[PDB]
């Protein structure tokens, strides 16, 4: 079965919870990259203000 | 004689010019110190703003 998750989904529902979790993993990775981008740009803006 | 601006004077006029130069030098040095302190405090202000 699918131990641990919200029940031991078996077939179809298992194949759907797997897809949900995989899409969520990809989404979290995209979010981490996005956040790195944002904090880097904000840090550069702050450096510019400090130089000013 | 007293060699400088105004001539030799040679008397209480010499004393007057000497006292004028003395007071003026003290005034200049006090102004220099005032401006140095202003610069130092504004520098503290800007460094603290950068830290903020």
């Amino acid at each position: 079965p699918h131990l641990g998750e919200g029940g031991a989904l078996t077939g179809t529902a298992r194949k759907a919870e797997e897809a949900r979790l995989r899409r969520a993993e990809i989404e979290r990775q995209t979010e981490l990259g996005r956040l790195q981008q944002q904090i880097e740009q904000r840090r550069r803006r702050a450096r510019a203000q400090i130089e000013a």
